[PDB]
């Protein structure tokens, strides 16, 4: 029922599994077919501005795919085929313009106090198993008082749709140093940099002696117990420090911020915050890694759940 427009999106590996619904190729080469209820991209990649434009004319709604936040062992950029996958009917997660499917879901809190049995246990797991969307960087070995500041890659739709961009990113160092003035000061580099595939905001960063640039793939959860408090723009990295139960300021609007749980510093926040009101970190993690993402078994490809693909992650 669903009508698929892109072939990297055909492409993925147990597809229909992530879907829950039958699917099939459309062409931009002739209409709609009226069998389609709906229309599915990836995000707001280029290629979805066609096929959007397409269903509005239609009547047919849009879906918005997306990586979930526990992925793969290594990086999509690597071509590891995901293990968990978002379906937004309303938006997407990091598009903090108007209410995503992921804000709604974190809205409805009779859903996610269902959840929070299994929140907990999930919750543990990724926090002292040391797991994260990626899973194949080595845990952390090496000054107490440690700020930690995230970089991304350069131009993620995250960002973008996230209402920052370049110069939330040097605001957020300046903002680090200036706060902390006798920290030392962190700067982590983002994997798919060091995988050479990406850029980051902080390129030609010169690095001090009090600030490090840490251009090593290590672990979140393992570097996470190092630090005092993060500094984030948009990256997934600032939820998992609040895993940690660490201290985050926030300087776009990513789809964890203005629930009351992070310090917020986008000029909308108030308008945002207005719009979500408040959540618990649980209640966030439930919607988020239990309802809003899906999963397929790593060795079957068959549905699955977020402890099924955890415990698969876990040992290698
Ligand atoms: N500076 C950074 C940014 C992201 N990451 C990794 O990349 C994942 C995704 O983060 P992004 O939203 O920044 O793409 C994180 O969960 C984390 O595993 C990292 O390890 N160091
Ligand atoms: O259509 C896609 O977006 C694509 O083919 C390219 C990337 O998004 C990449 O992540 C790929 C993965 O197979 C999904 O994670 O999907
Ligand atoms: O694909 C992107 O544009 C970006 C979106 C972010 O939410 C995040 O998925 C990021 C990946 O984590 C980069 O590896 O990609
Ligand atoms: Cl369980």
């Amino acid at each position: 029922g669903i009508g698929i427009y892109s072939p990297g999106i055909w492409r993925i590996p147990h597809l229909e599994k992530f879907l829950a619904q039958p699917c099939q190729k459309l062409s931009l080469l002739r209409p709609v077919p009226q069998e389609v209820n709906a229309i599915a991209v990836w995000g707001h990649r280029p290629s979805a501005a066609k096929p959007v434009a397409i269903a509005k004319a239609a009547g047919k709604p849009v879906i918005r795919l997306e990586d979930g936040f526990v992925r793969s062992l290594d990086l999509g950029v690597n071509g590891e085929p995901p293990l968990s996958l978002v379906v937004d009917d309303c938006g997407i997660y990091y598009d903090a313009s108007k209410p995503s499917a992921l804000e709604k879901l974190v809205q409805d809190k009779a859903g996610n106090t269902a959840l929070i049995s299994q929140a907990r246990e999930a919750m543990h797991t990724i926090v002292t198993g040391d797991m994260s969307k990626y899973n194949l960087a080595p845990a952390f070995v090496a000054r107490t008082n440690i700020v930690l500041v995230v970089d991304q890659t350069f131009n993620n739709m995250s960002v973008t749709y996230g209402n920052a961009g370049p110069h939330e990113f040097a605001a957020m160092l300046e903002a680090a140093m200036a706060e902390n003035p006798q920290a030392e000061i962190w700067v982590k580099v983002h994997p798919d940099v060091l995988e050479g595939k990406k850029t980051g905001y902080f390129a030609d960063l010169r690095a001090t002696q009090r600030v490090r640039l840490i251009a090593e793939n290590v672990s979140p959860q393992s570097l996470l117990r190092h630090v005092s408090r993060v500094y984030v723009v948009t990256s997934q990295y600032g939820f998992e420090a609040l895993l940690a139960g660490k201290p985050v300021t926030c300087f776009g609007q990513p789809w964890y911020a203005s629930w009351g749980l992070t310090d917020d510093r986008h000029p909308q926040s108030a308008l945002l915050s207005a719009r979500r009101g408040s959540a618990t970190l649980e209640e966030l993690f439930a919607a988020a890694y239990l309802r809003y993402c899906r999963y397929i078994d790593p060795q079957t490809g068959e549905v699955s759940d977020l402890f099924t693909v955890l415990q698969w992650l876990q040992l290698q």
